[PDB]
């Protein structure tokens, strides 16, 4: 029925934008999960557990993202000074000068996808589907 | 801006959603992507290159949940009788039990998270968003 549809259809769109994200981010030596670490850490440091968990990946992908990004200058880890157990991961000027291009790119994209949605369609889409995030991630944990 | 988070929220939803239903189609023994296959072949027998592509995922992923859905007796590998080497993947009358219950898990998920939204809200929304998907469809591939 149409609710089921809705959300298959949101799984089709996210995978067609995932397969087309990390063909145009290539270009900017990033795959769509790098992007997503420097999306996360532009506006703060982040443990590693948080973005494993925000972003539903594996710790394993998250340290060879974080690993990479860190090789690329993008990320940097910074310790506690007391205890460099505790690690978090903070984006370089670098690291938000690319991140920057990534959300260009992701901006066009946007743009094109939605090209047959007047504004005000854009408008009546995002305020109600924001409301099926705020349940499945009251639900989901 | 506001084109930007329909994608954006698109992809948190989808991520929140796969997270949900790996745990409820757990105790059907499936995992998502196991239940994409039955839902693939559940209309028809599918090639692995088709599952792989259609679902975004690598071959070797298609390969281990082909390979599990035939151990648990839920699909089965047909070949051609000029040519085995011409392989479809056939769901089974038990498959079809199995994803018919997947569905209906799918089903009530869907209904609980778009709660929020009346028949109507929920028509508007669909209606777009197939927008959305048959252009990001076009540009992908
Ligand atoms: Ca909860
Ligand atoms: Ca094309």
């Amino acid at each position: 029925e149409n609710r089921i549809q809705i959300m298959s259809t949101i799984a089709k769109i996210y995978r067609a934008m995932s397969r087309e994200l990390n063909r145009r981010l290539g270009e900017l030596n990033l795959s769509y999960l790098d992007f997503l670490v420097l999306r996360a850490t532009s506006d703060g440091p982040k443990t590693m557990a948080y973005l494993a968990n925000r972003y539903f990946v594996t710790q394993s992908a998250i340290t060879a993202s974080v690993d990479k990004l860190e090789e690329m200058g993008l990320v940097v880890r910074v310790r506690d000074r007391e205890d460099r157990a505790k690690i978090l991961i903070e984006i370089t000027e670098k690291g938000l000068e690319t991140f920057n291009k990534g959300i260009e790119i992701y901006k066009k994209l946007a743009n094109e996808v939605t090209g047959d949605l007047s504004e005000d369609e854009v408008i009546l889409v995002l305020d109600k589907i924001s409301k099926i995030l705020k349940r499945i991630e009251e639900i989901s944990q």
